[PDB]
């Protein structure tokens, strides 16, 4: 009954995080209401997406601030997100509550590869504290970290999004805010890209901000940090 | 009261496939008996991680017929896997039973993306027997993909080992054999490396066809292809 006879293709490049925690809501509502329109989806690193909507194999880019260096996209913000510490119930960070990132740098740490899923928050954060923390995993997906997690091999550290009670009820969560700064997903597409209706309604209702006025005023900017400055006034959601 | 007092580090290089449902088990074993060992594991790309040990920043390289048009490392067969086709239980692939790669064809795919887990034996599958598959998802991972089949995007291919009736109770799996080309899981190394009593023990106890003398003799021939033809006459494991 409440369908867009709308026909075009949607081109999607994005990360495992995205894709996992973040899109499926939103994908399911759209192959719904749009059913004429070819809906793909193309997991890979922040390079890569970066370079697909660059080389044009992709038509939008749904990462986490990691297309800068990259440029020619727009990018939009779309939400904050933070990480969480993963620990075995039987863990020292278990037991005393609820501090600091210098205590966190005393055990082996299990997280996110170099160059992905907002890693380069966590590197730094142990780099101006002075600090040179014993990594011995990098993963792209927390999936695979609280796997490893439960073997014991050392604490994990996620996107809290990654982690729910009802889906890892054996691990206990540890918010890492006021440790790590909060990770920004944008979405970037090149400014050449023709917005149909069914773009502007996928955008808006994967960031609620992002209206078809607020996108306009975005791309006529000509200017990825003019756009950030737009939302200075504004809490952007917080998954 | 059985642990080795052996001490040393041990760089591992892999991917999702192998770290998620082959290598858990592994490792839980190695860490217990070896507890003066710095485990180390590092997820990323097939191109990354034969880099990666070619680079000399990882010491053993685990995964499945990639690290080929590499190596320089030293290639060892570990077990042969398939695909399965994942489904939802409403769909007309559940209903005919249970043929072919035609009849696959003419729904959107959900699978790997190009260069990871052994998409290189489904899209030359295709192209042997002369059909253009519509693919509406590449992933990196069966967690997602498995998680797309259920919104009812497209047809799901992946590896047998990354569906569980237990842990996937609502997705149908299609045994795929017979369609495509089983994968081989092979691990390499620089020839360089020094090769201690652990790193036998956990070859061996990743593939129990490996042992000290079959590895010590497949190092010495100098030629992966030879190492090949060495375990010809020999059924490998089949994950």
């Amino acid at each position: 009954e409440h369908t867009w006879p709308d026909k075009g293709s949607l081109y999607i490049a994005t990360t495992h995080t995205q894709a996992r925690y973040a899109l499926p809501g939103v994908i399911k509502g759209f192959i719904e209401r749009y059913p004429r329109v070819s809906l793909h989806m193309h997991q890979g690193s922040p390079t890569q997406i970066a370079e697909a909507v660059s080389k044009g194999n992709a038509d939008f880019a749904i990462a986490t601030e990691a297309l800068h260096l990259y440029d020619d996209l727009v990018m939009l913000p779309c939400y904050h997100w933070n990480r969480s510490i993963v620990v075995t119930p039987d863990h020292p960070l278990a037991a005393t509550s609820s501090v600091t990132i210098e205590a966190l740098a005393q055990y082996p740490l299990v997280t996110y590869t170099f160059g992905f899923t907002g890693r380069s928050e966590l590197d730094t954060a142990f780099n101006r504290a002075g600090l040179t923390p014993r990594i011995v995993f990098t993963a792209t997906d927390a999936d695979v970290i609280k796997t490893y997690v439960r073997l014991g091999l050392g604490v994990g550290v996620i996107a809290s999004m990654a982690v729910d009670p009802l889906a890892d009820p054996d691990l206990v969560r540890i918010d890492a805010h006021d440790i790590f700064s909060h990770s920004t997903t944008k979405i970037g597409f090149r400014r050449s890209t023709f917005l149909r209706s069914y773009m502007y309604d996928f955008i808006q209702r994967f960031a609620p901000h992002l209206t078809r006025d607020v996108v306009d005023t975005a791309v006529a900017l000509r200017s990825n940090e003019e756009i950030e400055a737009m939302f200075q006034d504004i809490k952007l959601p917080e998954k």
